[PDB]
């Protein structure tokens, strides 16, 4: 029936994006997708915890999905016999069928295909959904991503200029909900389901164990610190399916911000903090004027620092003594 | 004094909304109100725990007064003998004397009279304050609801275009705090009185036992589940006086959304989740375009699911293969 | 090399502000500020519970610092021996190096001159914030405050028009954890050293036992209430370090709102609760209506009423009939 191009898309692990254009002559196509679903035992810190994940494509976040406005988003879902329960996907940009849930429930062995309109513009949550108590379970075991549904002429700043970045990373963050047994140390578990009762408990008291962008804590950090040059307009998309975040640059700024994530409105300028409410993405951009380490972290200092919310840029380039100088070095009280 | 018309209004229990007119040619009027305080033990949840409640006509949220820009709100309240507490009432939307509550306090056997000039347009919440930490506990026993004050030539996208619904519906959500007892069962109280020490102990913890919109869990499902039409534009009211919520329409969109709540700022577009800031109430708009179940959460998923909070729309029309189709249904894997 | 005019501000405690031009002839300075940290028990609630602080100039918040578009804002920070720990200064207006944190690192009997540019027009925080673990318990210590940064012309409503205020208050909103004995009584510390194993333990729970402004309950009450008269318009200011907040006016609107509090934007107008983003600054303003007591609170009302987050503003004028008014006073129900 829908006789348009078709175009494969090779996803790539967060915090990359796969390569995409902004402004695009094309026009609409059918856009294919293909996310394998894997229930995994992780480690999600320095210590060595553990935590039962449940991922599209074996990461958390899920990866990043881009495509234009009026494309067609085709998704094969599989769950491999290997997991143990069944799963499905909602995307927050599609229209119907509870975002596509109702039409996507798979059992372990089975794969469906999924295709909805891009009629909505900006960056949407997808998440698993299979149903009742589960489905807040499996979001917070790490079932969940994004999708950026550009507009066809790119970005821009609601004032007719555009907004054309450099480069685009996408910080899933993620809350985990991880039982403490008498001791104090927290639980290790053999399976998902067998994690399942003392999870469920932890989750209704609203308070987690972790806070963490990219699985784990110190993911976004060393060797694989966040990276770019001054000069380079950097956007950032931010995902929490289930809690709120107060995303912040230390050292930087929002210079446009959409923080309900949505392209049909225009951006704000020149934040210090921007707020992702539960169940949504949102994007910042950003121009790096200062070389040196940038923390980009949830501005609830406790989660950042202690709960590990904390991602760091490292940022080549020359030093502006305009900007912010030392006027004077630490030394003794005259 | 005041020589207007005098129009009044029969409230009507929410989700529903009295009748009224959007744009309108009459001028301003003196608009004639009746709440009745009833304090009742209530059944909450699909349990059957109790919980000791407050309320303005019997009901949780209290029900939606709707009037426009300029109209006089002249409010009897009325609070019978029955009861055991004083009682007041502020109105977010009203200037002076703490919102009305300077001027309302009542006690049992007793009523007043108020009336306050709608100045202010949008969604605005009401809710009782008789002094002190009084304050929080009426307001999370129940004593709340929400008003709305429209422009006379009713509401518009800020870019000089009408937006007209088709339906309001009004959904109050309420933080409930009912404390456990050694065991771990929800404790049952004779009195509000009764309840007091042990809840107020509890919401000075600041996490809910229950998240409930029109007072119950399960309460806007099944035989009482919201409805619309594909091609119809409903407009869905919420509010929360205590506790910030983030509601989403799963399967949906926030087509037009004021998520402060007030008229006299544009609307944003095309929303996935929107913000609800405790202490308000914020209005959004959407015209369906597919049939089937929908589910409007606050997308806290814990809270939705596990904590009560969740109502469902049923949607009579046409399936759109355009916008949704499934290209595969669930078959094995090759 | 950057020969520009020098000129020294003399900080005041808030709420008050330091005397300032909102528009301005003025080119840019050189604006010249001295902080001196003190560390000091107090106490914070009317039953004498005491607190291990950590301040700017002595107060929680930090006082108010004013600035235009384009100043250069040079701050000495002052470290006395009489302190214990080392300290920074990172300020979300300032572009670098962390904000300034990782140039002004000083040890106790040090002292460190910043230069930064006000590229950035808004309220923003300023807040200590050493390295690791020791950047939120600072922070929740007492180490926050906010910088002002003008545009040069002064405010305007976004839609080409003035507005201008008759006074300016700050009010820092501060997040508290005081842990508890086997009793359940609040515990007492010799030192922050001696404070900080059991506090941290407290702040990862993210739960405060205390949310205050201006450093105790009841501060902004009594004698030290907030103080306007009828016509005067009143720009708030309202800072949180490290947790959300709900701001509203009993009793009044925010007229004008820029709640992620950046100037670049224009206000937002009528609101009844605005929410201030934990790492943000935002601010209100409103022309006062009526006469009498208002309360300025955070709209969750059990941090307000329960926690400490209420102040008062008593208001002096001619009280208006035609905008509230009791109909008929309490009596007896016919
Ligand atoms: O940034 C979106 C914002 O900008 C405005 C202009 O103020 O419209 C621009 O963006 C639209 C969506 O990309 C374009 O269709 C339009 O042509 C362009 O002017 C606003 O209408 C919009 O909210
Ligand atoms: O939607 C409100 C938003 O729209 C604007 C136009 O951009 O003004 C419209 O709405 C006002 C309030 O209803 C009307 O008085 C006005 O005539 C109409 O253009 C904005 O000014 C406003 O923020
Ligand atoms: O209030 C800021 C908001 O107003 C607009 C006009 O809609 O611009 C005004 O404010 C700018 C910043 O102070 C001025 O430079 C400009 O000249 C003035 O019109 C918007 O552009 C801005 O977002
Ligand atoms: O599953 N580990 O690559
Ligand atoms: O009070 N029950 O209808
Ligand atoms: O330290 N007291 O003023
Ligand atoms: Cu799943
Ligand atoms: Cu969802
Ligand atoms: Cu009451
Ligand atoms: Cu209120
Ligand atoms: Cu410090
Ligand atoms: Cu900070």
């Amino acid at each position: 029936d829908l006789k348009l191009p078709r175009q494969k898309v090779e996803l790539v692990a967060p915090p990359f994006v796969h390569a995409h254009e902004q402004a695009t002559k094309q026009g609409p196509k059918i856009v294919e997708f293909k996310l394998t679903i894997e229930e995994k035992k992780v480690v999600i810190d320095e210590k060595g915890t553990t935590f039962q994940a449940m991922t599209f494509n074996g990461s958390m976040p899920g990866p990043l999905m881009v495509v234009h406005e009026g494309d067609y988003v085709e998704t094969t879902l599989v769950n491999p016999a290997t997991n143990t329960m069944p799963h499905n996907i909602d995307f927050h940009s599609a229209t119907g069928a509870l975002g596509g849930g109702a039409l996507t429930l798979i059992n372990p062995g089975e794969q469906v295909v999924l295709r909805w309109k891009a009629t909505k513009t900006g960056v949407f949550v997808y998440h698993c959904a299979p149903g009742g108590p589960m489905i807040p379970w499996h979001v917070v075991s790490g079932m969940n991503g994004a999708v950026m549904v550009l507009p066809r002429d790119g970005l821009n700043d609601g004032k007719g200029h555009a907004l054309k970045y450099d480069k685009v990373y996408y910080v899933g963050e993620q809350d985990m909900y991880v039982p403490r047994d008498e001791k104090g140390n927290f639980k290790s578990y053999d399976s998902p389901g067998e994690a399942f009762t003392d999870t469920e408990e932890m989750m209704k008291k609203l308070i987690p164990s972790h806070v963490v962008f990219n699985g784990k804590v110190g993911a976004l950090t060393g060797k694989n610190a966040l990276t770019a040059n001054v000069g380079e307009n950097v956007l950032i998309v931010h995902s929490q399916a289930n809690r709120d975040s107060r995303p912040h640059l230390i050292g930087g700024h929002g210079d446009y911000v959409w923080e309900t994530g949505k392209f049909g409105n225009a951006p704000e300028v020149g934040l210090e903090t921007w707020f992702i409410r539960g169940g949504s993405a949102g994007a910042a951009m950003y121009k790096f004027m200062q070389p040196g380490i940038y923390a980009y972290v949830t501005h609830n200092l406790i989660e950042a620092a202690d709960l590990g919310a904390t991602a760091h840029f490292k940022v080549e380039g020359k030093w502006n003594d305009d900007l912010m100088t030392q006027v004077k070095a630490p030394a003794e009280i005259p």
